[PDB]
């Protein structure tokens, strides 16, 4: 039952993340960072696709899915610079990584080899995501040390 | 008669706007902002096309058009930085939006459903224009906080 | 509102009535060796029928019950003696088609039937274009018919 | 500087003419001359393009441009036939030509070889335009001697 | 004879300019401005082509050409920033313009219509060159107000 639970909760986690990304895109769009806004919107969609992935596997493997409330994103209250937004997104992915590792540990305890196999590509994708977001946040933080310079690279990049 | 009046005045408004854009392109060209100058020139042409759109509809709908003087653009006297120019263009579009909404309210009072239908795409285009110009002005203002940096993005962008 | 439903039904009848009137014009023209005007009338007869079918299809989707009425015998051909008579009748028919569309829209507006208003929008615009075209053809017919044989020599052209 | 002033006035002249062409297109469309209307509309765009060409050269050559008002066209009030319209448009082109010639002479007095070179294709274009306009006006005026006949040829070109 | 003289001297002027451009490319290359160096090198070639143009016309028109020494470029002694180099190039083109205008005035006095015709495209090209170089110098001067920023646009641009 704990495994089935954690599986169900990973869907919520992916959908929660989707909404957080959407919130980041709104913040960026409202503050005229259209390039960062596009990035966040695309990633919102990707997180939804992850959750649907979990759903589909669950259905095939007879793991009951019950859809939970997708909480309101509330880090957009705190956000006052692009740096704040990217820092929250990095924490969000760090948590998504932790939630997948916990799920895998439950599967491992249960000898659920199909669930572990299913999760392998996600483990590796999370490594790539954390690295990419990490690297973006480092660039944002460095470029923002000179007034207007960050803007100058929402244009160029993204 | 008020409807016909306001319709006729929208043509003047579009042509007025066309000339303001041309004036902005001249200011930018003379001050070696060729990328912003190109943007303004293109938009000058677009505003002319809008006015011709109104003219064509008027002719088809038997709304008498009498062409009015197209005033001299005079905000180019005040302009001393790209920020001043973009601020004027934003106000210009805000006024173009207001003039279309007033026209639509007159059509609405008159139950002139064809005029309201005609205006729908313009209403939505104005939303997009104000948002784009708004976003440009925000970037200009931010980048101009560091000497030479704005220049560096007339090149890259535009 | 049962009355809005009546008006929508009545538009169907009006389109099919116009289709038959266009057909009657085609016949007159063909009988009198104006094959070019005849072809224009036949094509426009088909197009009015397409409009009526468009209304029926929307009505079916929107649960507006349709009761198909009699399509009355066109009566104007009894009195037509020149192409000018026929084009004037056709202009009058389109002016009527327009007034009934506007009556339907006013009812929809009163009932807050946003979907019906939206549906009608392209038709309001098409009617502007049709009246303008018809009116223009009538003006050319009238002018060319001041010289014997000249109108014929342009059934051959347009 | 007479040269700078005349260069500025030439821009206003081109946009003025653009509006006059637009007004002709209006008169024609209102009176169901869709062919002549389209010709006039196309020419209105072309006059504006000419003015833009002057603007562009002026910016390159550091000739300060101050955009003036574009005066409302006033000929339409008196037009009652296509002939009247074509006649006003001929007169408009003849004035466009005289003002180019005045600008060229001022350039010539100043030994402004760049401005004179710039103007050469416009002098040749005016010759072509005056000829074309004049020819259309001749055709209009002849065809309009028979009722309906002119209409029967808006439809052709 | 003065006309023939001035014609011969225009060849020297074009070749002199070619060498000045080459000197500018060397300065830029040695100071690691490869993008500005490429621009100068290309323009060096273009000035040579202009001189060869004059030569070819002269030969066809029986204007004796005697090739003069092409002086050593010596503004590269003074150069210490990209701004100094572009300022010299602007002066160089301003002088090339003056030399063409003087030539045209001699042709004009002599009623040498073929020489004036030959020169027309050069007059217009000089207008375009002065404007372009002017605009580059303005950008250089603005961007160089922030340390490293100019560099950042030798890369992007050019
Ligand atoms: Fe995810
Ligand atoms: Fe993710
Ligand atoms: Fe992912
Ligand atoms: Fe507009
Ligand atoms: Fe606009
Ligand atoms: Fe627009
Ligand atoms: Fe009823
Ligand atoms: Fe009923
Ligand atoms: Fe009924
Ligand atoms: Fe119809
Ligand atoms: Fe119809
Ligand atoms: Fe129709
Ligand atoms: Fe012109
Ligand atoms: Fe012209
Ligand atoms: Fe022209
Ligand atoms: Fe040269
Ligand atoms: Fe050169
Ligand atoms: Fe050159």
């Amino acid at each position: 039952e704990e495994l089935l639970d954690l599986f169900n909760r990973q869907v919520t986690q992916e959908f929660t993340a989707s909404q957080v990304y959407l919130s980041a895109s709104i913040w960026f769009d409202q503050n005229d960072w259209e390039g960062m806004a596009a990035y966040m919107l695309a990633h919102s969609a990707e997180e939804r696709e992850h959750g649907l992935g979990f759903v589909d596997f669950a259905n095939k493997r007879n793991i009951p899915i019950e859809l939970q409330a997708v909480p309101a994103p509330v880090s957009c209250a705190e956000w006052s610079s692009p740096e704040d937004v990217w820092q929250s997104i990095l924490e969000l992915e760090q948590a998504n990584t932790r939630s997948l590792l916990n799920l895998a540990e439950a599967a491992s305890t249960c000898h659920d080899f199909a669930v572990m196999a299913f999760l392998n590509p996600f483990h590796l994708q999370q490594v790539n995501e954390e690295d990419k977001i990490g690297s973006i946040l480092a660039k944002v933080t460095d470029e923002n040390r000179t007034p207007g310079l960050l803007r100058s690279l929402d244009v160029v990049s993204f």
